[PDB]
């Protein structure tokens, strides 16, 4: 366990695609005229959301949940209702796409006038379960990365970067 | 708010019927073979999940499950997992039947082996949704029940009959 | 883990026992005149309140709490306020002592009238943390025991009589 | 419940309060040598809380917590273990000082090395308890504020800058 990070994606970039995924996902709703909310999923995408929902320039609610990731079970639910409103699903990273599968499915059942997901990053060779992903901040290979709300042993999940852990020898 | 509260089922009548549903739930399931767990939805069915339990003679796991009843948020999830598993929903009355066939919907997606609801009270009078339920225990007229669970305002759920609220009397 | 189960304490007697703790809860309360509620622990007190509560001859609320059996958490809170009255916390048994310490901390300080705890068995060599306990319904050695609420490995949490378990070789 | 928005502290003040402290809290706890942890209350707090960690130069977890506001009940608590561990609860806004009060002393129960609280914004003339509130972004008047992370029927939060509601205009 005895090991180093260096920074992968600069801060600056992060940014960057964020304010691009804003003008993204404010171009594909500013006109629906329902009601918005943009759903974290705690607690890898608190950082996230809070950059991406300033970068979204459509009037819209931010709500957070905790699902465990055998079954997927929710620990702590939706604090307000999302039936007839358009919902964007935020995460931190997908991989497995296992919880983010079944989370999708869970809310689908409140038949909620749209359901979408964001994360900031992709993994596409770990998925196991396809699953729509309608906006990506970036597409990595299967790297060992920590910082901005990805920990490793409680740890770097306030880095400011998307860094890699080097594993010293 | 003033009120009376008149017996509707005496206690006898309940054990009765609950050593007659445990017969019949345990007839269903001694075959299967593969694990069984009752899901009980919290609060208003603690009781009858005790009662009920007792009679079914098939090894099997108790666990609870509290909703809501706009959309249906799980406030507490099960500490169980179902897949594969044959689940008895646990229930103390069913109405409308928009709770009960929601909170099925959410549990079917976690594949279990089978899924079956069995409820203490029925108001067929008040149902809204179709909803399948494969054993009750009794079929009521549309009354303000409270007891064994049930309540009024936070109140009478220690009783260990069903009883039927009057009102300004 | 190839054994078997033999009654240790028949539900006839656990029966009795829990008649008498009704008639002591209720003679301690009858005339406080505050309001009480009966707290159980999830998932283990489900059973032992069903019973219990109904030899309470006093008007109570039924609520239950669940927390983590190193720091005690609270998975599911009450649903209902305690301030200003007459909490008995309700479980199936106590051993070491930590949880029920931690919980009736918590509930202290929402400020109730009083608080009390009531366990249908006690393992007194167990203990770790002291913390007062009211009414016990059993007081035992430290035996391999399960039913009534108490399993293992996901069963006999069903069963309407406390049993030890011989661990066959 | 016709409302207008001004901007009440903009964004760029709200990023050097931010910085600054973060160099105080940094200073605090940078010689310490066990584990810190932030834990923040969702709902409000959790941009505050994106930021903030972003600015504390220690190694830290971070955490969240949802709670009530009549009895303090947890509607969601932490993940990790706070006990000989330095704790520094990541509030939006503290008026009253109830809600506060109550959470800190849950969590001072789990005995952490030490208990201190952030929080971003502060109206002293709303306090009703004495609360130890060791850091503090801005004192701010009775105003009815929305904006980063806070908001207003559901709505607001992502704003980037502290606003006020007007109302009637
Ligand atoms: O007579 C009643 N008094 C109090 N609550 C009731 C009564 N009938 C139904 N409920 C509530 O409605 C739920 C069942 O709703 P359903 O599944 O939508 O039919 C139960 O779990 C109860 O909490
Ligand atoms: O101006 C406001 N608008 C909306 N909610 C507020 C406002 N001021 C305080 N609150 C709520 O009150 C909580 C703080 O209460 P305290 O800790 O009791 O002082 C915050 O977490 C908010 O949820």
């Amino acid at each position: 366990m005895k090991h180093t990070v260096e920074v992968m994606i600069p801060e600056a970039e992060i940014k960057a695609r964020i304010a691009e995924l804003g003008r993204q996902i404010t171009e594909r709703y500013k006109d629906s005229g329902s009601d918005m909310v943009l759903v974290g999923l705690l607690r890898g995408s608190f950082m996230f959301m809070a950059d991406l929902c300033r970068e979204v320039q459509v009037s819209h609610e931010v709500d957070f949940m905790t699902a465990s990731s055998r079954d997927l079970k929710i620990l702590k639910d939706l604090d307000e209702d999302i039936r007839g409103k358009d919902v964007l699903i935020v995460e931190d990273i997908i991989d497995s796409g296992n919880t983010l599968s079944k989370v999708r499915e869970i809310l689908s059942l409140r038949e909620p006038k749209s359901l979408a997901i964001c994360t900031l990053l992709d993994k596409p060779s770990r998925r196991e379960v396809n699953v729509p992903v309608e906006f990506i901040g970036f597409s990595i290979p299967d790297e060992f990365v920590v910082g901005y709300g990805i920990d490793y042993a409680q740890r770097y999940r306030h880095l400011p970067y998307i860094g890699k852990v080097i594993l010293l020898d």
